[PDB]
């Protein structure tokens, strides 16, 4: 019943908490074995649940209807984004009582959330994209040619991994290749709110709401130049995902609101690629810890997917989704309240004991691999399979030139409890 100790609560909920991942995993740890339904009372944060073990994530998942994204009916009474109380504060005196900053499917519940998501459903199915891999391999090949003319040494984050999964998404969306800079520099403002050297000059970077001003200022820079490529695609439709959004119209004929293109727009433009490079660099950085997996893949490339599978589970990219429970629940005999907000704990039911064995090891032999990077139920990530198929492709492309990954020198994660990985990762490459 005790809520949970106070410095296993921060290192999880606070941002700061993030910045290395052997304290947050070993807190994560400590929980599944040691309390592993708990509520975290943080000074500064409301109180949240943290669901930490497999089982748990899908069981809150796969019910929608008692465990809301956005607020049920009450639409933008729950933050799906964990925000602190000050930062939450910040935002409703800016949208007038609520908290639903964008119309993006995180924000959604049932039954918007399906009509919308419906709108892009089809396009992302895996026989749907086949028509993409020949673009995309061109790009991985492009983007390792850079490589290979830059020499050895390089981060293998802002040198390499970040470019491919940008140029893809750009490509596939419409954007222009010379707008990759701008949409780059806001992706880094937009998951780095509360990373200290990823701060905007137009806020107040030591206020108690700093990220939440940073968020709403990110997505004010976003629907402007959204708004530009929506009226355009909307006057002159293009063969493009742009256009698939920008025109989208609901059961009566009439076009969804502009911000629900805005909303598709942030997130495919954010979540679309930096996911994407975090577990490619990652990956880089196991085959350096796993000498032996890199020999393995390269003697076998059928073992790829089987790579990015693991990849995925280890990296786990995407940190929670926050709920807010709508009726009372009990569960591992706890008693969550209506009203309750809960933390979905995907990096922790990735290390889930009951689940993997040695669930800390590299190990790209689990068949199937159960991983829960891309969550579950109806919000499930709808990139996936655009992701597999990226990460599949650059890695074939890849590993046949690469003899053995080193690291060089100190690797740097991004500060955040919501969309991290790696932001460094220096590296010695021996090449063919
Ligand atoms: C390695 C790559 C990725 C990982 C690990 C990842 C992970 C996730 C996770 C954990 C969620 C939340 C699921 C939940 O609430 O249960 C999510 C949601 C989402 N992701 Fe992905 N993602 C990746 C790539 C992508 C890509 C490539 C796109 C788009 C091109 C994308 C778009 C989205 C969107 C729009 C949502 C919100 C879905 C909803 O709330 O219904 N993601 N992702
Ligand atoms: C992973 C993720 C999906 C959508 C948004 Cl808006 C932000 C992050």
């Amino acid at each position: 019943t005790a809520a949970i100790p106070d410095e296993i609560a921060r290192q999880i909920v606070l941002p700061e908490g993030h910045k290395d991942n052997v304290p947050l995993f070993e807190a994560y740890r400590w929980l599944r074995e040691n309390q592993p339904l708990g509520q975290a009372r943080v000074e500064g944060y409301d109180p949240l649940w943290l669901i930490t073990k497999y089982a748990d994530l899908m069981e809150v998942e796969r019910q929608p209807q008692i465990f809301a994204a956005g607020g049920g009916e009450d639409k933008g009474s729950n933050n799906p984004i964990l925000a602190n109380q000050a930062g939450d504060e910040f935002t409703r005196q800016l949208l007038g009582g609520n908290l639903r900053i964008l119309d993006a499917l995180p924000y959604l519940d049932q039954p918007e959330h399906s009509v919308v998501k419906d709108v892009a459903f089809d396009w992302f199915r895996p026989a749907n994209l086949k028509k993409w891999e020949d673009r995309i391999r061109e790009t991985a090949r492009a983007s390792i040619d850079r490589l290979l003319a830059g020499g050895p040494d390089l981060d293998a984050v802002q040198e390499f991994a970040v470019f491919f999964p940008l140029r893809v998404i750009m490509s596939l969306f419409g954007v222009p290749e010379e707008d990759e800079p701008r949409m780059m520099a806001l992706t880094q403002d937009f998951f780095g709110v509360a990373d200290p050297d990823a701060q905007r000059d137009d806020i107040e970077a030591l206020s108690p709401d700093a990220a939440a001003q940073q968020w709403a200022a990110t997505i004010a820079d976003f629907y402007a130049y959204f708004d530009v490529l929506v009226e355009s695609r909307r006057a002159e439709p293009r063969d493009d995902l742009a256009t698939l959004i920008a025109v989208a119209k609901d059961e009566n004929g009439e076009y969804f609101p502009k911000t629900f293109a805005y909303g598709w727009f942030v997130a495919i433009a954010t979540a679309g690629h930096d996911t994407t490079a975090s577990t490619l660099a990652g990956c880089l950085q196991s085959l350096a810890a796993h000498p032996e997996v890199l020999d393995r893949v390269k003697g076998d490339p059928d073992l790829i997917p089987d790579l990015v599978n693991e990849s995925l589970r280890i990296v786990s990219p995407v940190k929670h989704f926050t709920r807010v429970a709508l009726q009372d629940y009990e569960m591992r005999g706890q008693k969550i309240k209506a009203g309750d907000r809960l933390m979905l704990l995907f990096q922790s039911g990735n290390r889930d004991a009951e689940v993997f064995d040695r669930p800390d090891d590299f190990d790209i032999d689990r068949r199937p691999n159960k991983h829960i990077a891309f969550g579950y139920g109806p919000h499930m990530c709808i990139g996936q399979h655009l992701a597999k198929l990226e990460l599949k492709v650059m890695l074939q492309e890849l590993l046949p030139h690469l003899e053995r990954v080193e690291v060089s020198g100190e690797p740097k994660l991004i500060q955040t409890n919501f969309v991290g990985g790696l932001r460094k990762l220096p590296v010695h490459l021996t090449f063919s």
